[PDB]
């Protein structure tokens, strides 16, 4: 009956979402740098790029009308302000920027662009569109300024988005996983990776891909839910280290 | 196997609209409200300031099953100003309000987490789950809401030290705030805040507070955090 | 020319607040369970009892128009929720409460009351309220539930009271102190004084009186500090433990 | 003995008041924007998105005196909705707020700090302190608002983990959240915006913003934290 969208969807919280989605009957369009073999529709593309976005966008309105729009691509990095050769290069913080923070406006703005004159559900929806932040929007660690900076502009980007699309009965959320295994993680040694899942309240783990995607999938059918930064984190609190 | 489950503030409302999505669910539910009511619930009819009261509810449940999910949705609203015409906002209204819905939830929440301790683990390795409710009010105060959202802010700042400690026995802590809901707690005053829900544009409706309840039981990631649930509703001074 | 009125002024951040606003001119009186032997107006009372609160509001209007309010009484509270014999007594939570809550409710109602037809100054303020919570109330440790929740309605209660007040011309600020030599750290032993000492990235040491203090007087003296709580905590962000 | 201080954004505004504030309190302050003013200040002309002109900037103030004080305070601004009435919001127009507001304060925090890495700490044990400039976009950002929002909550997630790291160096880095003030920066929208400001009621003044940044400057214990400094105001859809 609906199409989605899912960027980031060749893998980890993107891949869980995607086939929740599919399982709940949507008609599931993934936009990737890479493609997989799971039972979607692969368009591979960059966030970044508004020309992918809107192929990816346009694929999913050729299915059926789009409803959910769910951005998880994004990247990691650890790096300190102050190296051993010199200060945190401005580059790698640009690309950063560019992928986790730029990439989630575009994909905003053009989903919601197609969407705006999707005939409304029951509720008045035309869509929702789910974003995926990381609490280290709010307790950024040492050596997370680039990430911890791109999460920050997406939790911001939230409250305006959502006050103007209501008008347009399109929905904006955002929820900040706490560890699970995203670019963050993999950017890290063992010694790092433990030390880091040692932190976890409870569930004294790392965060299941599954339990994303079921927190995206109820945001989907709960009306109320709005404008809002979730945490999705056991309790996580970074400390400095 | 079956579970218990304690909702307080069960009698109507967001409490009733848990109570009964719990009980749909599976869950052997009891509440614990100043009143009973008519719907296929167990009731105890009691107060969440004293310890009596909810050690009896805590029990009701138990006697039903082992208790697992814990919703405490009792409370009592207020508007009255700092400054008002013949003097300052009364001391003892403060003290009820903060009693009732920051107490009342602290003593539940004791009162239940000791009566789970010792629950084998579920799968999960959960052996229980509290949701309590505060108010978007903890956040945004509108101008007669002092006592309302001093109150619920407490609720929002107990969520992290508890959920912190009760990690360790695989109990969860969450809050739920909502914005304005479909309850039966001036004409004036609910239209100027109806006015200002970006979407939907409407009340909540009790079943959606349910709903996001129910998620949190069921999603063992959801931890030490608020949930707004408020339409992204930030009320203004007025 | 303009009164103060400090509670909790016989010891740690609320002295060093009233000795900063008497040096500073202000006509100073002080509400504290205690005296002490400061060239200060002591007022030995409990800031739950309303009697108590509106006796050093008049002594301090006395002396001359009470423009500075300072609540800075409080207690600290160690208690798991979980203990040894059983849960977290519901008694020790309700003090905690009254003292720091109902206490801070308490001096802002009657202060304001109080201040209300005071002549506005240039900056068309009345008097200005400041009241104390703690890096508690956003991130509590395990032990201290009652402390943080007690904290937490400090905290929220600053933006309504600011909002009505505003109409009165009385600002309320609220700051929040990470970790310095209060009843939070006077309540625990050495083992932890130290750990907890060790969270703290800059300054790493205990924060020093007058440092509140400085904070508070330059709340007094900038009119656009309205309605928001200030942490003052060296990016202390407290770990479980 | 004296030191330096380099104001970016310093020819109007926030970074004026600031910078004049500073060389009124001893500092031998150097002003970086993209145009020079006729102030008793030294200027650099430059962009804060260019390592060249930054770094130029950071060499002049040095030239002085050791650099002990920062103050990013260059901005842009943008009022440009999602969905516009032939099509989205540019991604060029969201890119450029980014790169000036974000990656700008960025560019000049790092770069800055690499400079007082080495510098002798001073009584309190500080080699320098960064003040970052955002908004109260960040956190209630109106209708219009997207992009200047989201480079201003970049800027407010930047500070702990930027203070955490420079708390080794004994570096600070503070940032401040503006509400209205009254910078060179529709007669409907700013008349809607002063209406929603409890008090003062009325725009905030370059020299209340410079207040504060100096005493950031002064007390020790104020690092990793955002502070508002709105007059109370939370800013509505519009
Ligand atoms: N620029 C990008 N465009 C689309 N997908 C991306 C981009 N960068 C990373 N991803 C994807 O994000 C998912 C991780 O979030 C990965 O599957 C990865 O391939
Ligand atoms: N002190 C209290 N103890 C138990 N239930 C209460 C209390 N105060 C209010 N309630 C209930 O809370 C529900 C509203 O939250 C109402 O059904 C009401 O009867
Ligand atoms: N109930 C109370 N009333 C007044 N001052 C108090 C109270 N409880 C603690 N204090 C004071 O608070 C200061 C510590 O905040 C101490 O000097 C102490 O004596
Ligand atoms: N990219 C930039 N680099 C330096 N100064 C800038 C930049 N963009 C805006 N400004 C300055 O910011 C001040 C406003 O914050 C203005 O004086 C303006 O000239």
């Amino acid at each position: 009956e609906r199409s989605a969208l899912v960027t980031g969807g060749a893998s980890g919280l993107g891949r869980a979402a995607a086939l929740a989605l599919k399982a709940r009957g949507y008609r599931v369009v993934v936009l990737d740098l890479r493609r997989e073999g799971e039972d979607l529709i692969y368009v591979e593309g960059d966030v970044t790029r508004e020309e992918d976005v809107r192929r990816a966008v346009a694929r999913a309105q050729e299915e059926a009308p789009l409803f959910a729009v769910v951005s998880a691509a994004g990247v990691g990095l650890a790096e300190k302000i102050l190296g051993k050769e010199g200060p945190h290069g401005l580059e790698s913080f640009r690309r950063v920027l560019e992928v986790n923070l730029l990439g989630t406006f575009n994909v905003l703005r053009l989903a919601a662009w197609a969407m705006r004159e999707n005939p409304p559900d029951a509720e008045g929806q035309r869509g929702v569109i789910v974003n995926t932040a990381s609490v280290a929007a709010f307790e950024g660690q040492i050596g997370q300024a680039a990430y911890a900076a791109s999460k920050g502009g997406v939790v911001a980007l939230t409250l305006p988005a959502a006050r103007e699309l209501a008008g347009w009965g399109i929905r904006v959320v955002t929820v900040a996983p706490g560890l699970f295994d995203t670019p963050l993680l993999q950017g890290l040694p063992e010694k790092a990776k433990a030390s880091l899942a040692a932190q976890v309240p409870f569930p004294p783990r790392l965060g299941r891909p599954e339990e994303y995607a079921a927190l995206v999938l109820h945001i989907l059918e709960n009306p109320m839910l709005n404008g809002e930064v979730v945490r999705l984190d056991g309790a996580l609190r970074m400390a400095p280290r």
